């Protein structure tokens, strides 16, 4: 029950939450407010231990920052096995890039001041304990990071003690401080972390240009130039009227649209995210199914191409420092979109001219591990 | 009056389309349909001949194509001062990158078959005659170049002699295709082009971002996370009516909004432009005037700067081929927006602390040429 | 008598101070006290007033620096040609690196804040007026620049209005500010500065490695090691004895020292000083002189070799910004130290085996115009 079950994405988010049911997390707790999942699981608190360790950071002896009395380690997924598993089931579940962040401070120390952060968090209390304060936000769901001074946050809202095994989960811009308690102990945490630059706000950037594109298309009047030295000549009243019929416009004719196109965000979580935890041939008449179908881009770049991308060759050492696939004709656009939006599909049933073309796509696609015989 | 006055940006337009006034230009022609220009100006016709000649070819002994049985000679504005001259005016007129190409045709020969560009074109007769046949957009206001099949042209709208001083005007979409008339004489234009992607559709996408980031700040909504897996788990209808909700608040929005940001479009120009053609100091009594306001872009980078950059020490050699400024404190922003919305202003009147800022920003802004000393 | 006489090193600085003799200078003024020669002469004023102007920078239109209201031009004798022939001089005459900054300064502005300098200036009026005060030094002689607070500097020792044509030299340490009247016009000087770390203290360790290594061969205690871990086991007693002894016995071993080698400062001028203002051949039986003296190293560098490099090659445009010679065999060192101490020297007389050696050498030194044949 509380031992972490990595069978699928939902299965390890289920896990990681326990005792708390995930219909209850996102109706009550997801972007909403803090959970805070105190435990008596001896077996988990010795699992949390093994996440990461003190002893850790000395097998290592720019991977970390020295903020004050508090040491922060950088994405050790990069070298722990185990937040390797982990995040890297998140990113499936969440459709976003999981980060994490170890921090270490000295029994006795106050560790960073009080603050908000940009991105949804999982904290996991590894080794000895750690006194927290939350606080109202300031800013509820906030896009970027902030210290807030002491005489603007007002009085905790929650306070309590995490201690190895502990699970405390806030949404982005809650305000946050803690400390070591004075004693013998350190305290180690893991602050895994999601949903950066993911919001509606987000969203609607990133599919706004394939709307006007096809638009356009059958609209003179966004292919009409504007008017002379717009660009440059404090802004007008007639450019914020006509972009206000335009959008209105645009409103209109997406209740029509059936399909929306990702400009960036779909390819940056490809390019960027975990490769999968690692420790038949196809023929003209077998049916064959697309396998880890949101780990792959198909894009059409330019004379244009159809362009396969996946995430199942991306480097784990270097996942959120920041610092594979296929090509086909334009011709095998619809028969790579009949195994796109295919649970299972016989070889033969495929959209192009020879039997021949019908059996080199898809040993392409075997190549990558990109589809699976059934 | 046929001589190009470069007076201003306005006296070379004026001059260039001579004798039509700009007034019927931008009500009958501009964006709907072509000009021709036809001449008898020997005086014109031999300016005209100077622009570019055979000859030029042959003083350049990957500069030009050899499309079939026509050079075609990119950007000769990189050696020719005349067109520098020209293009750079036309900029500051447009608000838009104007680049050129050089056709040379011998007697007797066909030029490119068929087609539309996606640029608004002035091209210049400077050697020879060439018989030019346009025909009615397939496509009005193209984003695109595209050849179209003689079968699917129809006839032609408008037949022509092109000769040395005839200028012909035709928006983009306009299908046309030209041929040199047998003979002794070979055929030499230019082709001055603009308005390459600069419709109210690159507009809206270019200033959407600035009212997306202002509306999220006061709009919990926008600042919410999307479902789990969206970019991943075909297009869904839930998406399509909360993205027609957002369009449709931000049309609202945009009536009171009264500044509209540039992502891209502004940098570009500026960027990319031409530089000036080429052949006192302040104190803290004397009155400042921001010059060439066309030719600069103030923006805040990040903590955060204000950066100034300016197209007046653009190469000349590279314009249009594709392969200068300062920074200062955040404080600064509000003398330097003083300055840029000011017909002149008193250097004691800036919004600084002391007065030695004052002149230091001043004597800033001067060693880049970007103030005049009233 | 005013006008500048490039005829010699020494004709160009008995120019430069005129009316004020060298024997004066050297006895009262030099690395002493302040000289001011303000003068009367309008040719000089319009001779001054050509070395740079504020017009200069605009032909400029990173080589200047804005400090408040003070624009710095570094190093104006990479563009202007007056200033390369008066510095090139003035490096001959003071063997020193001869640097200059351009200060412009508009009217009614203060200047730097009060400091001194690590360097020796000679400071030409060349536009408008500047209002000076000098101070006592608190460091004189100062190895290094500083600030110092208005209120640890007293009262001015020396206050005057320097105008076109006028001249200010100070010694290092030397505690000064300047600041342009109130009125029309600008002011714009040149700083010429020479003996930045040429102390007798940068001398002494300069040459103290050749006299250890010589003393070294001869005394087996400065052979000896030093006691095991000295280098890491707060000091002891017992090295500063023994060095005492060490420096005792150096300092009665330099009495009949006849030759002091330079370790860097002789090599470091000659690749870092200007070239030589620019606007027969040698026979066996011929009469050969050493020419440009000042201007070339020779040295024993490793199986060793004897390298001669020199200055008459140097950039003129990396002058000051920080950012050619010969190689000859060990038996030929008698000859080229022959040629060093000889006012001129018969080819045939040289040291060397062959006849042919003899002429190789001196056609060798010829090619870099190292010799002058009488
Ligand atoms: O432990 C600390 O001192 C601070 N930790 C965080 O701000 C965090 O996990 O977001
Ligand atoms: O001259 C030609 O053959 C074709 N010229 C063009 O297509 C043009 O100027 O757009
Ligand atoms: O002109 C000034 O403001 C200061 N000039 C100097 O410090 C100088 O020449 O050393
Ligand atoms: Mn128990
Ligand atoms: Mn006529
Ligand atoms: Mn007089
Ligand atoms: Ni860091
Ligand atoms: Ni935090
Ligand atoms: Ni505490
Ligand atoms: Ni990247
Ligand atoms: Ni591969
Ligand atoms: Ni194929
Ligand atoms: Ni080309
Ligand atoms: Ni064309
Ligand atoms: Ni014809
Ligand atoms: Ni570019
Ligand atoms: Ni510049
Ligand atoms: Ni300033
Ligand atoms: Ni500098
Ligand atoms: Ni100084
Ligand atoms: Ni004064
Ligand atoms: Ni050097
Ligand atoms: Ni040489
Ligand atoms: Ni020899």
């Amino acid at each position: 029950p509380s031992a972490l079950n990595f069978d699928s994405p939902s299965s390890l988010f289920e896990s990681l939450i326990s005792p708390i049911k995930t219909e209850t997390f996102f109706k009550e707790f997801w972007e909403q407010k803090p959970l805070l999942i105190q435990r008596d699981d001896p077996a988990l608190a010795t699992y949390y231990g093994s996440l990461f360790k003190l002893t850790d950071l000395k097998s290592l002896c720019k991977d970390f920052d020295q903020k004050r009395a508090t040491i922060q380690f950088h994405q050790p997924q990069r070298f722990k096995d185990e937040l390797w598993r982990i995040q890297e089931k998140l990113e499936c579940y969440f459709g976003s890039l999981v980060g994490s962040n170890v921090y270490i401070t000295p029994a006795g120390s106050q560790g960073l001041p009080p603050h908000y952060d940009d991105v949804e968090v999982f904290i996991l209390q590894l080794e000895g304990e750690k006194h927290w304060r939350l606080y109202h936000p300031t800013v509820p769901l906030a896009r970027e990071y902030s210290v807030e001074a002491e005489e603007r946050i007002g009085r905790p809202v929650h306070e309590f003690m995490l201690k190895p095994g502990d699970l405390l989960y806030f949404p982005r811009g809650t305000i946050h401080q803690a400390d070591t308690p004075a004693g013998l102990a350190h305290s180690t945490h893991v602050t895994i972390s999601t949903y950066q630059n993911n919001s509606w706000g987000d969203f609607l950037l990133d599919t706004i240009s394939g709307l006007v594109f096809d638009t356009a298309k059958e609209d003179v009047e966004l292919r009409t130039g504007i008017p002379r030295q717009l660009l440059l000549q404090e802004s007008t009243t007639v450019a914020t009227r006509r972009l206000s019929g335009f959008l209105r416009t645009l409103a209109d004719r997406l209740e029509g649209t059936k399909e929306l196109l990702s400009s960036d965000m779909k390819k940056d979580f490809i390019m960027h995210r975990l490769p999968p935890y690692s420790a038949k041939l196809p023929r003209l008449d077998s049916v064959v199914r697309l396998q880890f179908k949101d780990h792959i881009v198909l894009t059409v770049l330019p004379e244009k191409m159809v362009y396969i991308y996946h995430s199942l060759k991306n480097s784990r050492e270097t996942h959120m420092m920041g610092n594979h696939g296929l090509r086909f004709p334009l011709s095998h656009l619809d028969a790579l979109k009949q195994i796109w939006n295919s649970p299972a599909i016989s070889v033969k049933d495929l959209k192009l001219t020879t039997d021949e073309e019908k059996e080199s796509l898809v040993l392409s696609l075997w190549t990558e591990c990109l589809i699976q015989v059934v």
